[PDB]
């Protein structure tokens, strides 16, 4: 079956689970910052665990079991509005590496790793607020890992640097797993280590 679109608070921490409805797809909020999702074929999903607001600058760490079977990715991912925007920083994917096709816009060092910095723009697309116009920001991970902490100022500042806009006012910002058109489990615990 699927567990039905959720987002809200559990257990102190924000959380957001989302899928098409085409997947098959089971999501679960374990105790503190950890959940659990198992997915088979069908379409996309995207769920975790972290906070509201965001902040510019967090150390978040993640660590637990992924385990993906084609097209996924883990990744800190989180919104801004004024202006709105879907921001991603990509700690692993499976197959494909979800930034393809954006424009490049450089690299930088975070966490003793490079990371590939792009944006793309999506026009009247599905957003938290409804159907808009708005960007992608993408910062990802050259060498891939499933623990770790990601201090997101580091990319904040290399997309400010880049000329983006990272001004806005924070929405959410979880540790989310994606799949798309694929199999897959996932148990992930969050955590702010600053």
């Amino acid at each position: 079956q699927t567990t039905p679109n959720s987002e809200g608070w559990h257990d102190g921490y924000y959380y957001s689970w989302w899928s098409d409805g085409g997947a098959q797809a089971t999501y679960t909020n374990l105790e503190g910052g950890t959940y659990e999702i198992s997915w088979g074929d069908g379409g996309n999903l995207v769920g975790g665990k972290g906070w509201n607001p965001g902040l510019n600058a967090r150390a978040i760490h993640f660590e637990g079991v992924y385990q993906p079977n084609g097209n996924s990715y883990l990744a800190v991912y989180g919104w801004t509005r004024n202006p709105l925007v879907e921001y991603y920083i990509v700690e692993n994917f499976g197959t494909y590496d979800p930034s393809s096709g954006a424009t490049d816009l450089g690299t930088v060092e975070c966490d003793g790793s490079i990371y590939r910095l792009g944006k793309t723009t999506r026009v009247n697309a599905p957003s938290i607020d409804g159907t808009q116009t708005f960007d992608q920001y993408w910062s990802v991970r050259q060498d891939k890992r499933t623990s770790g902490t990601v201090q997101t100022g580091c990319h904040f500042d290399a997309w400010a640097r880049a000329g983006l806009n990272v001004n806005g006012d924070h929405y959410y910002q979880i540790v989310a797993t994606e799949g798309y058109f694929s199999s897959g489990y996932a148990r992930i615990t969050v955590a702010d280590v600053g």
